[PDB]
């Protein structure tokens, strides 16, 4: 007696068949677990497609956890990332080739293409594409950091408010979406964890997990920290609380508006320089600008100077070295910064 | 007062400078941790570069731990992996544009191109081209599969016998070298790790480090399993003989086997649901023939099932379920399966 065989279960979403994707060769890039194309849905819609590669340890259920969360996005934080579209799952006789234009065998993720250019992108060919890019009528850095900061800070906090944390927030993970007004909208939460029993938590554990050393304070990879409990739906509330995981993507926003409010931090070694020095005089804005900012003579830090130093101060509030007495993304978003402009004699 | 400051500190190779070396746009590929391109060197030596992905935890460290084995396999085991030509570090000022054809900022490696196809992209194009790119006079499965599986099993061996597992053993990884008369060479050693203190073990502890699942035993993702004692000068030697490291790499040859002994176990799918069945009947290669063999009418194992099937029994050797049963890549090497037929050559001969 043989076992018999049975029928393969593919996950599909409602109104997508493979048949209606073709795929663009030449891969946008690539993450640690999973690579990027271009594709045409049902013959006119731009869209990017994600899939997971053969030779990670894992990456299907990397995949796997990235789909539950843009679903949970989708569903409590619409416009915060880049349009979700669902997914499409193809087995191995059926599966196709890149270079010839068709979906291979697995599971494949599906957005929109909200635009080809990311923020890091146009920061590093200037000030000026950026703005235009952003529709940002203030072609400043004083400007372009006010309105992509609102935006960034506003999305984060809807993302939090929801229990969600990015984990991957930087200009290359953003994108000033052209067909909705150049806002900008984050992408890839291939790292970002669930933190709320809903119903059950998601990529969401004790210690030190992936992150993008820019955009990651150097002593807190971690959303909990090593000795935390493990998350549980009856102690999540107490832990996020407790352990303020959405300060990550505090940290990393801090980051975004320094390289958005001084040119010379958009290099990575720009801003590798300045966030060593930043440590080196204890996570302290103003010993920053008192001991160091003499040393940055090829930089200019008007943005950050403006209007009381309102700039600076936000950093400092987004950047402090301890998490409890961090910003939330929430209360960074009412900052003096943001604040509009009095008796403009229009 | 005012601090002083002072230089930058860059590191180089003698004899290689950033001006003589032209980068080509467009990522030959990217691995965990960083990027590699083509180049072009002094004008006219084609050249691969690799540098680490900015977005990478420690991809830094991990891509010094490649320079560091490259170098050890530079003056211990020439020949086995792609000719490492040293190192290139570029600062802010003096750092360029993959675009305007000039090394950025930061850390590069650099090696000989040895040539443009892996066997992984021969192998799937067929046998034939496989074997005219391996030089091999036997152009069949069986043919290609001995001559790349004795150089491959050497060149584990050679790494070995110098502390070195490479860890990412495949098809992808290696190279029909055309300039040394189609042999093959192992190329990337980023997973690899040196577990002899000499004079200290580099990128080697207890846990399941970077692995590709499709050339790893699904429950050996490992060089050490977790627990045991962390690598050290004095526990080293002991390390090596009761956890068998080398065994990783034992059955990655295993699988490189299959691939280039049976067409169709060279795509993916073939070789997964290979492994699946291999599994399922106890990793035991003449169960597999007896309960499952008949199930892939769709392939022909005559390769392995050669000379009393020899293919199947080096298999068998390599991809042993325990590690204390797997044969060494060393111990491989000499078994019947590499022998001459008798009388081999024997109408051309003198
Ligand atoms: N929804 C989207 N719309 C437009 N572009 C996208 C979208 N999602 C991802 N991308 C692009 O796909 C690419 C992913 O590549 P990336 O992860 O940067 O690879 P690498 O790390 O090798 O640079 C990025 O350039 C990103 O801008
Ligand atoms: N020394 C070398 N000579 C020629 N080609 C090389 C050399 N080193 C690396 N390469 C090529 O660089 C590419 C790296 O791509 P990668 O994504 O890391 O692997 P994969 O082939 O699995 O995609 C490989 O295609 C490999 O053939
Ligand atoms: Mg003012
Ligand atoms: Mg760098």
């Amino acid at each position: 007696l043989k076992a018999r065989g049975g029928p393969k279960t593919l996950r599909r979403t409602p109104g997508v068949e493979p048949k209606d994707i073709r795929v663009l060769p030449g891969p946008l890039g690539s993450g640690n677990f999973g690579t990027v194309f271009r594709g045409v849905f049902k013959g006119d819609q731009d869209v990017v497609l994600k899939n997971a590669k053969a030779d990670v340890m894992a990456a299907e259920e990397l995949l796997e956890c990235e789909m539950d969360v843009n679903y949970h996005v989708h569903a409590n934080a619409k416009g915060t990332c880049a349009r979700f579209m669902g997914c499409i799952e193809l087995g191995a006789k059926d599966g196709g080739e890149i270079y010839n234009g068709t979906l291979t065998e697995g599971l494949w993720l599906m957005w929109a293409n909200e635009g080809e250019n990311t923020v890091e992108a146009l920061m590093r060919r200037g000030t000026a594409p950026l703005a235009t890019a952003m529709a940002c009528a203030d072609a400043t850095e004083l400007g372009v950091t006010k309105k992509a900061m609102r935006e960034l800070l506003g999305s984060l906090a809807r993302l939090h408010e929801c229990g969600v944390v990015h984990r991957d927030v930087k200009p290359a993970n953003l994108i000033a979406a052209e067909k909705d007004g150049g806002v900008l909208k984050l992408i890839d939460l291939g790292a970002a964890a669930l933190c709320l029993p809903l119903p059950e938590t998601l990529n969401y554990y004790p210690g030190d997990g992936p992150a993008d050393p820019r955009y990651a304070k150097a002593d807190e990879l971690y959303l909990l920290p090593p000795g935390s409990p493990r998350p549980t739906k009856d102690n999540a509330a107490k832990l996020w609380e407790a352990h303020k995981p959405d300060r990550f993507d505090s940290w990393s926003a801090g980051c975004v508006m320094l390289q958005l409010a001084v040119v010379g931090l958009r290099t990575d070694a720009g801003l590798e320089r300045f966030l060593a020095d930043y440590k080196a005089v204890g996570y302290d804005v103003n010993a920053f600008r008192g001991e160091k900012s003499g040393e940055y003579g090829t930089m200019d830090f008007a943005a950050l100077d403006a209007n009381g130093g309102a700039g600076w101060d936000l950093c400092q509030r987004l950047m402090e070295a301890e998490r409890d007495a961090r910003a939330s993304c929430e209360a960074a978003l009412s900052h003096a910064f943001f604040d509009a402009a009095a008796l403009e004699h229009h």
